[PDB]
């Protein structure tokens, strides 16, 4: 009962959003990229700047929703690749070019709020899913190994978007395999295993969605 899309070729390298609040842009590209591998047999790095700069419904470097982002790609008839529209770290004039198009999107599906069971099915039958979490605890910052669980995690204090690229079981503790966007040094090679089926810890299942490519 398990999957790690990292061995599946469903996930690109770990990126570093730096000092821009565009975690939501990385989250969405991950999902789009997982769905690209899924459909065509290969992937590439998609463009979060394109999202930072062009998702008007989002707040650029000041936060945003991946739902808005999936919808943008669809309405926009695509999104660029990393090469065509490169991450710069700050919000700028939308510079989208149809020549860079490297993924399409034709809608999205939100997971019923808080239903971890359903998120486990979407990860299984769909792929890497976009989720959001409380990442404000210190324990999270210094996360290194093992299965992250902290009692002060507030599922009502959502403040960071990430990516669920799998789920498994370690030494008897169930887990979500989470790709973050703080660089590959952060956590464990840029990843953190976050408790699963533990009362929706950190709100892992409160804001989960995915694109329909
Ligand atoms: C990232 N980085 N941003 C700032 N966080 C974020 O957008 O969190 C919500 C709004 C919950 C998606």
């Amino acid at each position: 009962d398990s999957v790690d899309y990292r061995k599946k070729g469903y996930v690109t390298p770990v990126k570093n959003q730096g000092q821009c609040g565009s975690c939501w842009a990385f989250s969405s590209v991950g999902a789009l990229e997982g769905q690209l591998k899924k459909k065509t047999g290969k992937l590439l790095n998609l463009s979060p700047q394109n999202l930072v700069d062009c998702v008007s419904e989002n707040d650029g470097c000041g936060g945003g929703y991946m739902t808005n982002a999936f919808q943008y790609v669809q309405k926009n008839r695509g999104i660029d690749s990393e090469d065509a529209y490169p991450y710069v770290g700050q919000e700028e004039s939308c510079m989208y070019n149809p020549t860079g198009k490297a993924a399409k999107c034709r809608g999205y599906r939100e997971i019923p709020e808080g239903n971890e069971k359903a998120l486990k099915r979407a990860v299984a039958r769909v792929g890497p899913v976009s989720v959001a979490i409380d990442a404000s605890l210190t324990s999270f910052q210094f996360y290194s190994k093992g299965v992250y669980y902290d009692e002060s995690c507030n599922s009502d204090n959502l403040n960071h978007a990430v990516l669920a690229v799998g789920y498994g079981i370690q030494k008897g503790n169930k887990h979500w395999i989470i790709k973050n966007s703080w660089g590959e040094n952060w956590g464990n090679k840029g990843y953190i295993l976050m408790a699963r089926n533990k009362n929706n810890a950190c709100g892992i299942a409160n804001l989960a969605s995915f694109p329909k490519m």
